[PDB]
């Protein structure tokens, strides 16, 4: 008549090892539930007895025994910190998402607390950071800005770039969505994103024929792009360029100005970048689309000569060889007041160098056109012809 189910949950919770090894032996219910639900797992559990909850699970212990709260196992000893009880529950098949009665999940109670590597290993196995319970508290609300986001800020992170090798290109387009979003953060997050890897990713779906997924890539891209040298350099090494060159003859009108402006970025960066960009083969098309219909696409195409024309002598050299200075001083007669800006502004890098520099300008007709402007009655454009003129003349 003695009461094995009772002394079993006593023995689980004071960590009774032997005690319970013999009550089980002696046909004790490893599943015994006391007065509001709680089996010896759930005690063992919230009182961090690993050696007794892998007995229990040894003996069929139910790994999602619920008490009259909704609580598991995995709920009480995220709670209580039990990090090495968590994950032999999770090896055991416990719940990662499940929920009590007011929809609290294991991730609120480890984040509540701030037990960060119970967080890691929770949403490493699929825990949903986004769950909210019954007053609409996530995980992230319930932490009180104690660590958690930057732990889960990695982890969705990782999880995004992993989708971007996803079978089906919905999967990929929806992490493309997502990560746009943290790259349009700017510098405060784009090293987050550079830091999950997803610059190798981005520029292998730069192949991609699904014009969506180029497009969203892209913007990831030259956000990424907009940062320092370093971050720039990253994204050379990742390979970005060949693919963006090629990008250059998409009939996409989008993916065209989008391609134009992450190279345009990666163009503003060091004289090494810059020549990265050159070395890739992207002057040739450049020049060809300052006559694009299209005035943004021009517009872009011409900002990135400028950042190039802004480099060394060798450099700018690169850009004359090109033939872009014809194309160039047919701008300057554009009744378009941005563009002749942009068209004054680059010529001006490229006068800026040497005297070869200067002399391709000169032969190029561009002296007869930059006076003429200088006396122009917009005062931006006025500027831009004069210290155009000025680098022309000097040194
Ligand atoms: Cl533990
Ligand atoms: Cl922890």
């Amino acid at each position: 008549g003695s009461d094995l189910g009772k002394k079993l949950l006593e023995a689980a919770r004071a960590g009774q090892d032997d005690e319970v090894r013999i009550l089980l032996a002696n046909g004790a219910d490893v599943n015994t539930a006391d007065e509001t639900g709680f089996t010896p797992l759930h005690l063992a559990a919230w009182e961090g007895h690993l050696g007794i909850v892998e007995v229990l699970l040894k003996n069929g212990a139910d790994v999602n025994a619920n008490d009259e709260r909704g609580h598991t196992p995995l709920h009480l000893a995220a709670y209580t910190g039990h990090l090495e009880i968590v994950e032999v529950l999770l090896k055991n098949g416990a719940g990662v998402n499940a929920t009590d009665v007011i929809g609290t999940a294991p991730l609120h109670l480890a984040a509540m607390w701030g037990h960060l590597e119970i967080v890691e290993v929770l949403l490493k196995n699929g825990a949903k950071a986004e769950a909210k319970d019954k007053f609409g508290k996530t995980p992230e609300d319930l932490a009180r800005d104690n660590g958690y986001e930057a732990v889960a800020r990695l982890a969705e992170l990782a999880a995004l770039v992993l989708k971007l090798n996803a079978n089906d290109d919905q999967i990929i387009q929806e992490a493309l969505w997502k990560l746009g979003n943290h790259a349009s953060g700017g510098n405060l997050r784009i090293q987050w994103v550079i830091d999950a890897g997803a610059l190798p990713a981005l520029v292998q779906l730069l192949s991609s024929p699904n014009e969506q997924i180029l497009q969203e890539a892209l913007w990831t891209l030259g956000n990424i792009a907009s940062g320092g040298n370093e971050q720039i350099q990253a994204v050379i090494d990742a390979g970005a360029l060949p693919a963006l060159v090629q990008l250059l003859s998409s009939p996409n009108e989008q993916i065209l100005q989008e391609a134009l402006w992450t190279l345009g970025n990666i163009a503003s960066g060091g004289n090494e970048q810059i020549q990265a960009v050159i070395d890739a083969g992207a002057l040739p098309a450049l020049v060809q689309l300052l006559s694009s219909p299209n005035e943004q696409i021009l517009q872009e195409a011409l900002w990135t000569l400028g950042n190039i024309a802004s480099g060394g002598n060798e450099q700018i050299q690169a850009v004359i060889d090109a033939g872009a200075l014809p194309a160039l001083v047919q701008l300057l007669s554009s009744p378009n007041e941005q563009i002749l800006q942009e068209a004054l502004w680059t010529l001006g890098n490229i006068a800026s160098g040497g005297n070869e520099q200067k002399q391709a300008v000169k032969e190029a007709g561009a002296l007869e056109k930059l006076e003429q402007l200088q006396s122009h009655e917009n005062e931006k454009i006025q500027k831009e012809a004069q210290e155009a003129l000025e680098k022309l003349q000097s040194h």
